[PDB]
């Protein structure tokens, strides 16, 4: 039962825009932004080759609050009955380098 989190859970400052995997190449930045309720604006990324909706895009909001808020309500949810996974817009590096303990 033991339940219960502070702040973003995370070592930096969370982020304002969602990263929303897992989407149908039909799913349209409409349902992707209704998704969320909360949020102000989606946005969904296509290909150059083909010109159809890749199958993933982002989630504009107010404040990183506002984001997160709907990142646990949608945590499980699926759009377009397929399952999308939320994630801060984060970069990684030119590998592996920042975390470390020595």
């Amino acid at each position: 039962g033991s339940s219960g989190s502070s702040g973003p859970n995370a070592r930096s400052q969370p982020s304002k825009t969602l990263f929303v995997k897992g989407l149908s190449e039909d799913t349209t930045e409409e349902t992707l932004k209704e998704s969320f309720d909360g949020s102000v604006r989606a946005r969904i990324v296509t290909d150059r080759e083909t010109g159809s909706s890749k199958g993933f895009g982002f989630v504009d909001f107010n404040s990183e609050e506002d984001a997160k808020a709907a990142k646990e309500a949608m945590e499980d949810g699926e759009i377009d009955g397929n399952k999308v996974t939320l994630d801060w817009a984060k970069p990684k590096g030119e590998g592996g380098s920042g975390p470390s303990s020595g």
